[PDB]
C-alpha cells in the first residue's frame, strides 16, 4: 500500500451493496 | 425519536464518532 486517503470503511447489509468513507 | 427512516446503522471506528443510514 502506498496511497490510502480513506480513513475507515463500512459495508451495507443489503443487496450486495457497500460504501466508502 | 418517533420515526426510523433508517434501515441499517454503521459506527465509525475513530474518535467516538458514528453515522446514521
Amino acid at each position: 500500500g502506498s496511497k490510502k486517503p480513506v480513513p475507515i470503511i463500512y459495508c451495507n447489509r443489503r443487496t450486495g451493496k457497500c460504501q466508502r468513507f
